[PDB]
């Protein structure tokens, strides 16, 4: 089916990655280079041998494609997967005064009853950026996420870059274009980046009215983070194929470091001796047109038929 | 053998290319989407398939490695790979009084005595820049190529980042750092860019010891372009080995569009009749160390023992 060349990618990892240690201090087996397409014309690339919350990407893609950067729109659709980034930057300022959560990120998943102040004290973060306008705008917005980087690229004259969006016009008026290129990779920032741009670039190409886009990714959380890397950027092709009036194409997805995490073993064994059901239908409102304008209800997905999730610990 | 990888690129380009239209207006096959890799323990990947000038690639390389970006390092060496962007910016400026020469790279390719009336141009242009101090730093400096890029990338504070200096002295740190990424794709300078980078961006991985590098080259000319890509980026491989005293790994090259212009198949189709011949062996001067003051004498090649070079013409 579609989704083979992941569960390839993770054979492939058990039996050849070599054990590597990183910065988080959990272990890993590890490939560097690996690349995969996906025809997305055979269907959409959501994983069916287990339960991958659709739901949370698009939320994210939607928050990316606006151009938006602060965490606020993400809560409301009640998506955490960035809050975590929010929260940091605020327990380590003036106005937080409480409980320190230092290196919380690992003591929740190493301790009982910390974990439980550290998400209460979390639960009120999330609130009060849900509520205070000020606070929202002093704690929620992250800055240099996707988003700005996508869409609003600072330049060194003070200006700023809408890069997706001029590549977009570019795909209409020269869909032959070689150059057709997304970057989110910015040196001067990098340094002092939490979390340096893990999509580091990608690339759209056109031919026989065909849209395709390879993304270079330098690393990956097999288990974990694959799964939904894997579809925010077909979705992505799919919505800038909608603008574009064409049809769509392959989702190449080039890796650099592509590893598997050693608490992550059993999971991934697991899930390997499930069969792969049919894939799901990508499914795009037809009147609007300008995905800069689009929202969680223009975008459904039909016949997603996935087992089961599977709970894995995570890494740090 | 090594660059039997190379060989089946364009075989596949050939029987399953699919017609593309483009910037130059020589059609091509392309594909888009590709790697390859080679794993530098076996030998040098230069080509045996046809003779490659080593010379040239790497007096480019060191041009590259000392950050420099003034087209005169290169015509003292006798390279001329980019004389055609500094008398491009000269002949359109007022300093230069002359026949014309407008689409002179397409002229000298359509006609047989303008070709020689613009080489005697261009031999005045090379010696000019090879003499006059003033008008090489005037006409010499193409500014935006890769020497700056990779060891000046202009902040928007005015500054400059040594960007792969720095990655040099975090591989001697952190040799498993994940984020070990050398960037050449400049957002703010891409539109106004008369070549904007071919070779995007490249990334260092190191385990066991073993130093590997994946390359993301955006546009590929399969026949022309292939050969001296591949091998400046494998002793640039194995010059960072060199310094960071780690063994050399694979060569991981990743394409965007590989494709070749119709105005070459009847070479390619000849190149293929030929067998690979045992690769060279690479040899760097093991007393100097720091590769950012090498110099043509420090890297030898020896057994390069290639079959005749394929004429081929240029697409413009
Ligand atoms: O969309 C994403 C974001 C992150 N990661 C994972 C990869 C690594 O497991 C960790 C980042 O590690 P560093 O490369 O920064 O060291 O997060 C993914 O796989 N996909
Ligand atoms: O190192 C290089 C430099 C250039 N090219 C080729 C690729 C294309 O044939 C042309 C650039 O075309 P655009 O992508 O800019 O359209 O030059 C290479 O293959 N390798």
């Amino acid at each position: 089916m579609l989704e083979q060349p992941y569960l390839d990618l993770a054979k492939k990892v058990l039996d050849e990655g070599h054990f590597k240690p990183d910065r988080t201090h959990t272990g890993t087996y590890s490939i560097f280079g690996h690349q995969m397409r996906f025809d997305l014309s055979k269907g959409f690339p959501l994983l069916t041998t287990k339960k991958v919350p659709f739901g949370l990407i698009k939320s994210e893609l939607l928050w990316f494609l606006h151009g938006d950067t602060n965490i606020r729109f993400l809560l409301q659709h009640r998506n955490h997967i960035w809050d975590e980034w929010a929260f940091e930057k605020w327990v380590k300022s003036d106005e937080y005064h409480g409980p320190d959560m230092t290196d919380f990120g690992h003591r929740s998943q190493k301790d009982p009853e910390f974990a439980a102040v550290y998400h209460e004290e979390m639960a009120k973060f999330d609130d009060r950026v849900l509520h205070d306008d000020a606070f929202a705008a002093k704690y929620g917005d992250l800055g240099l996420v996707y988003g700005s980087q996508w869409r609003a690229w600072h330049t060194s004259k003070g200006d700023t870059i809408d890069q997706l969006g001029d590549v977009i016009e570019q795909i209409k008026t020269h869909p032959y274009s070689r150059r057709l290129i997304v970057s989110a990779w910015n040196p001067e920032d990098v340094p002092t980046m939490a979390l340096p741009p893990c999509h580091t670039l990608y690339q759209f190409y056109v031919n026989d009215g065909k849209l395709s886009l390879q993304l270079y990714q330098r690393s990956a959380d097999i288990f974990l983070g694959v799964p939904f890397n894997i579809a925010s950027y077909a979705l992505l092709t799919h919505l800038v194929a909608h603008e574009c009036g064409l049809e769509v194409g392959e989702f190449i997805h080039t890796f650099g470091d592509a590893h598997l995490y050693v608490n992550h073993l059993d999971q991934i064994k697991e899930q390997l001796s499930r069969t792969p059901r049919p894939a799901p239908t990508l499914q795009l409102n037809p009147d609007k047109h300008d995905i800069f304008d689009f929202d969680m209800k223009d975008i459904k997905l039909l016949n997603y038929d996935p087992y089961p999730a599977i709970k894995a610990p995570v890494a740090v």
